[PDB]
């Protein structure tokens, strides 16, 4: 997919060269591809996403900032200072001085400014002023700038909610994630509907039934407290422990929330995740239909390129000319749509790529037995039934490393999936040799591979080989998830940061001291983060959301758990389960294909 | 599906009421079938399926035995006795004395010996005893007469599984589900072989991680010890309740648990639940196919009745003679095979049940109008801002009732799942007029109707329509749950029975005792239900389990809660979430077929 046939080549140079971006899934921006002297224009593209690397580094590291910043409430002059971090359960990450946050968040701001505005190069300015993405984006860097701007001057800071809405917008996974969900959000507002009147009749009929009761005296005191502990109920985190007046008054009882139980899990949850899933299948096709647009796009210019005389026809004489651009450069007469057919057809039967310029299958056998080899020493080693053993190990697997770059070519060799790893982790234990144990972790993070040869076992083949093609397909909506549990984290500290602390004394009546969950707290990111990791596992999740109502004194508290719950647990986690399912049924379906 | 015209009709009428039998989903037996002669035989299958009630009460009996039974550590002379119940925190239910015992056992037996050697009447002997279904069953009978005999006659009791298995037995529909549940159990067995291996590398790798940390010392102390934490923690009922020691240790320790938990729920899981539900549909495609055979077979002997010449033809005059006999009571040559589409095809379009022997739209609207009024009543009543009152709307009802069975015929009313839910509380209500507070209840359940006017409102409709629908097709599902907690409850009862007593001293160490959930034992059957459902919901359940693993001072008690999460949870729940979503996917589509 060659940039230098894209911009000095031959127009058959370049129609071949677009087809195989087509077809590689790559495709230029509309912006190039709608014009005639595209060339120039796809220069600077090319240029542009050769620094990707740079680019998404200085997107991580600007979430990352996050994470080192130090909470607000501990420069508004706490007692004790916020160095007691054992006062006030703190976290182990250091907070960054005033010094090194201007120079991050400078350095950070200037490669930003590079990347929003260098596309005014190869779009023009007209193009690029229209576009809704860079106008969102300019606001963005425009927000950072002031930001920045009032404390190099030196009730809330705007600049953590900015910095992640930056992240989602420079990576077009996410991007695409979220317009999938936004298609979503109307039927998801219809069930939700649904279900709060089932909680809010449920609870009324189990309020007016154990009124005068010791269930009615000592837990269901009110509608609004009824509804709160049925509320919780249906997440079944309180299950027994709210009932138990109930049945130690009455046996009977049981019935009753049996039932409900039942029905609010069984029934209401489960059809919850059939809405959620169906309405996510339908928006995944939509997208589908987009990236198969794209790709007709790129088709309809490639003929564009060849079909220079506008009649909409090309001869064999054309046709074999292209055939040799393509059929050795990457892998009667035609029209505009039979075209496109032929070569999605050649992408389909002789499509196979050709190997860049400048290897035994019993070689995978040898490294095979080598790390299984590897495996057995370090289950006898840790047992105590060899640190030359591990380095001559490490030895082989950076041989095999060299050895396989050289034979294939790095540009050959890093195109699998698997091989990239085994890169990474075999450079970070060549790095790790400066001269502990940790080596180990490493070695056996190589060895994992081994459960690849359980694909041979037809058995687990399609288990196995979705669990793979999960890892790496999950990451947009795993990274959705992780973008919301950022914005939740700094609302948290902003709002609960401080309150947790050894002399708060309201504290130590709170369940949370009680568990023994004082480090689960919102008086740090990294703190918030572990704590909305809890909070999404759901385990125990309502000790959070009563303690930091005591300690806030009001019910209004509440708001933030529940709508974490009704976000992240009803929407997003029922959509990591239907695109999980969707994916070992085209497994399935593949393996039936092969068959 | 006349009784009558089966037995002794003429040929065509014959013919017709098999039609209508089929078509309307009821199979004779094949050893009627295939019989030669729909005479004597099948007078007595009438009947025998006139006596349906009689013989679904005897076995609900049967199986509440089991509820009232004194347990059997009990009879073993405990001290103090089994009536301080208080002392051993039992249950509200009687337990029969002997003589009360004797007269169940001995009425329930009688009829189920008429209920399994009946049949005899209409299968001949050679047919009766080959069949492998009542070979089972009279072992089953034979064991139950022993059991009565041997203790008539005045290490554990046999008969409480028995009943279990009798009344699987007795429901096509349980039987079905279990034949069902026997093809996923190979495919099942492999993603378990898969998941254990997964715990026990993950629960090495941390051993090895924490041995020497607090972690080590306090949790992890050995590699037991580790894989049965890091089993509870694959459930996440400890989440974070295990990891603690490790995070005040070092904070970075949560990243393993969080790599952990995340792979473990939102990947394993995830692909659990896909392979039942893929062996779930295939083996539910194997039972419809069978069902379409066996209505097959039944058109096909239709057939062999009319052409009782066995011309393999019928012509216009026979098929118009037919056809009276189909469309003026129940709603050109022909061949084996195109009588059988033709009618189907009549089936699909055109067919529309006749009422039997012996109601305008605004008479809806009306008591529609009354249950909504009688809504606003209750809760302007229960918020206090009258008797006669709720006996004029229960007058209504009554009146309704009478009236729409006087309208249609109860043969014809009774056939609406509605009405004969509706005509069941009606009947409930005026049975408890006695003369209490308590009818308020029965109201609000026919109040519950109401609901059904938001399939009128097309956001809502397929939500509704689907929890309409799965409230009587989950039956077989949650009845097949409700047989394994019933077995496991007989287990526990006698393995666990008794230890939990308020002399135990070693109780009060025990976490069951610190939570308050003494209740929620095995000293007695009810207790066991309900303490299984706590189980069944996984709220808590490793306070259970290791409590009564220090009651025993056994691990080998542990067998009995892992199994039980390995059946009910990981399979028989993920069952039920497969069969809602694919009924909510069929409603999505009928409402696409007819939109
Ligand atoms: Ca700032
Ligand atoms: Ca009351
Ligand atoms: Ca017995
Ligand atoms: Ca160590
Ligand atoms: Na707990």
């Amino acid at each position: 997919r060659r940039s230098e046939a894209i911009t000095h080549g031959t127009p058959f140079q370049k129609a071949a060269a677009l087809v195989d971006l087509a077809e590689d899934g790559i495709g230029l921006p509309v912006e190039i591809l709608d014009q005639s002297s595209f060339g120039e224009s796809a220069r600077y593209y090319f240029i542009f996403t050769r620094l990707d690397l740079i680019w998404s580094l200085n997107y991580f590291a600007l979430l990352f900032l996050n994470f080192f910043e130090q909470p607000l409430w501990c420069e508004k002059n706490p007692k004790p200072s916020c160095k007691d971090r054992d006062y006030y359960y703190l976290g182990e990450l250091p907070y960054l001085t005033n010094a090194e946050s201007i120079i991050y968040e400078v350095i950070t701001l200037a490669i930003l400014l590079v990347h929003t505005f260098f596309p005014i190069s190869y779009e023009g300015s007209r193009i690029f002023w229209t576009s809704r993405l860079n106008l969102v984006k300019v606001a963005c860097v425009v927000i950072l700038f002031v930001d920045v701007l009032v404390d190099f001057l030196y009730p809330f800071r705007i600049a953590p909610y900015v910095r992640v809405i930056i992240f989602i917008l420079s990576i077009r996974e996410l991007r695409d994630t979220l317009v999938l969900l936004s298609g979503m959000l109307g039927t998801y507002l219809n069930i939700l509907a649904l279900w709060m009147l089932f909680l809010l009749f449920a609870s009324w009929i189990a309020f007016v039934m154990f009124e005068d009761t010791q269930q009615g005296l000592t837990v269901f005191t009110s509608y609004g407290a009824t509804l709160y502990q049925m509320f919780i109920l249906f997440t079944t985190s309180n299950n027994p422990d709210v009932w138990i007046p109930a049945y130690k008054s009455s046996r009977w009882s049981s019935v009753f929330f049996v039932l409900y139980v039942l029905i609010g899990v069984y029934f209401v949850t489960n059809l919850i995740l059939a809405v959620v899933y169906d309405s996510f299948k339908e928006q995944l096709a939509k997208q589908v239909s987009g990236m198969d647009q794209m790709k007709r796009r790129m088709l309809e210019k490639a003929f564009g390129l060849i079909d220079s005389d506008k009649n909409g026809e090309i001869d064999k004489n054309q046709c074999i000319k292209l055939f040799e651009q393509l059929t050795n450069y990457r892998t009667f007469k035609i029209n505009k749509d039979e075209f496109a057919d032929l070569c999605q057809a050649i992408a389909l039967r002789f499509q196979k790529e050709e190997v860049p310029s400048l290897r035994s299958p019993n070689f995978g056998y040898a490294i095979s037995f080598i790390l299984i080899i590897n495996f057995i020493a370090v289950v006898v080693e840790t047992t105590l039934n060899w640190q030359v053993a591990e380095f001559v190990f490490g030895w082989i697997y950076v041989l095999e490393m060299a050895l396989k770059i050289y034979t294939y070519g790095f540009e050959n060799y890093w195109r699998e999936g698997a091989n990239r790893f085994d890169f990474l982790v075999t450079w970070v234990i060549v790095i790790g040799e400066t001269a502990g144990e940790w080596i180990r972790y490493l070695l056996l993070a190589r060895m994992l591979r081994l459960i690849r040869l359980l694909m041979n076992v037809q058995r687990y083949r399609a288990f196995i080989a979705t669990f793979i093609t999960l890892i790496p397909s999950l990451m947009p909506y795993l990274g959705t998830i992780f973008c919301v549990l950022c914005i939740y984290c700094s609302i948290g500290v902003q709002v609960f940061g401080g309150l947790v602390n050894a002399g708060n004394k309201k504290l130590f009546e709170t369940e949370l001291a009680e568990d023994d969950y004082l480090l689960f707290n919102f008086n740090d990111y990294p703190n918030g983060m572990v704590t909305l990791f809890n909070l999404l596992v759901m385990g125990n999740w309502q000790v959070w959301m009563e303690s930091y109502k005591d300690l806030t004194g009001t019910w209004w508290s509440i708001t933030y758990f529940v709508s974490f719950y009704v976000i992240t647990i009803l929407l997003l986690l029922n959509l990591v389960v239907a695109f999980v399912l969707e994916a070992f049924f085209t497994e399935l379906d593949l393996e039936e294909e092969e068959k």
